[PDB]
């Protein structure tokens, strides 16, 4: 019953004409994708980037979630979430931990892989678009609580836990290649981004179209304000309110027929948005960086 947190990927490089690489494990003697477990403070996404590149020597952006693979293991059960990861390029050195990677079409790939749950991560990686651009949904962090006053208080900055939430977020956005800016017009939406800033040098964009008030009086606008962001290039993200998010996720979703396989509106909490040629093909809700 204890769970051991992992993460992994489909990495893949150049529609079923890419390669994904097929690592060798001399320990196990094992055919598998890359993967491992999360150190203390990293998330998934994050543990998915570093072990890639340990693994294969490979730097990679992050996409599309490809589902969970669970397996009972003697400390409890081993889980494993895994993505779609485009290759940025690097080297791979066999070594005692990993001594082989293959590069394989996907049938081939499919052929090698030892384990089923490792065929059906690869499976839904073919069923969509993998060569996707991506929003990142991101509500703020931690903020202490709203006053008495009637409605929404624009200037309450991030709390101590919040500022961190802030920090952690960096490298979980930079992982799935993060390069825009937007965040509604509260102070405390901004300061969650605010590190991420910092680390791009890049200037926050201010959204009043997208605070609580503003979704409340003008939906539609608010909904059309996404889009154009989504549209314009770079991967944006957006940094907003609880009570905007889950409706224009739930909206987005609707109409493009996207199933989101996790569900939630923590603060802190990102929704990664994968687009192939302006079409929704994957919604991911990834859970605060310091929760489960
Ligand atoms: N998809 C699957 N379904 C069922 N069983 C699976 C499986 N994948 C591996 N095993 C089987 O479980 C045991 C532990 O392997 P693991 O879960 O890959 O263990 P690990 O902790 O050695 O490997 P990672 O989780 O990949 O850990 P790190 O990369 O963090 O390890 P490191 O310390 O080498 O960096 C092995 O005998 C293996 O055949
Ligand atoms: N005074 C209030 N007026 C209207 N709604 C409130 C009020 N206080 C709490 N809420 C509701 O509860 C939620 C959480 O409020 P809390 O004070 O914990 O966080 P918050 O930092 O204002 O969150 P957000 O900015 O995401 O709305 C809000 O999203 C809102 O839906
Ligand atoms: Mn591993
Ligand atoms: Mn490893
Ligand atoms: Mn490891």
């Amino acid at each position: 019953k204890h769970t051991v947190r992992a993460a992994g990927a489909v990495l893949w490089r150049d529609p079923a004409t890419v390669e994904v690489a097929v690592i060798h494990r001399p320990r196990y003697d094992d055919w598998s994708l890359p993967k491992g477990k999360l150190d203390q403070g990293e998330t998934e996404p994050v543990a998915a980037a570093r072990e890639i590149h340990e693994e294969t020597g490979h730097t990679a952006v992050l996409g599309r979630r490809l589902g969970r693979v669970t397996y009972p293991i003697p400390q409890g059960t081993k889980r494993v979430w895994y993505w779609a990861a485009k290759s940025t390029g690097g080297d791979f050195s066999p070594n005692d931990e990993v001594d082989k990677l293959v590069w394989l079409p996907v049938d081939a790939a499919m052929d090698q892989l030892q384990y089923p749950d490792d065929r059906k991560v690869l499976r839904r990686f073919v069923k969509r678009p993998v060569d996707t651009k991506t929003v990142l949904v991101v509500r703020h962090g931690t903020a202490g609580r709203r006053s008495r006053y009637k409605g929404d208080d624009r200037k309450r900055p991030l709390d101590k836990r919040g500022r961190a939430q802030a920090e952690a977020l960096v490298a979980q956005l930079m992982a799935f290649g993060a390069t825009t800016l937007y965040a509604a017009d509260r102070v405390r939406c901004h300061q969650t981004i605010e590190p991420l800033a910092q680390e791009l040098d890049q200037l926050i964009h201010n959204e009043p179209l997208l605070t609580e008030e503003a979704y409340a009086a003008d939906h539609k606008a608010a909904r059309k304000r996404l889009l154009e962001i989504a549209g314009r290039p770079g991967n944006p993200v957006i940094c907003t309110q609880g009570k905007v998010i889950p409706g224009l996720i739930e909206w987005w979703c609707e109409r493009a027929k996207v199933r989101p396989e996790t569900t939630g509106n923590r603060k802190g909490s990102t929704w990664v948005l994968s687009l192939s040629d302006g079409e929704l093909v994957g919604a991911d809700y990834l859970s605060p960086p310091d929760e489960k």
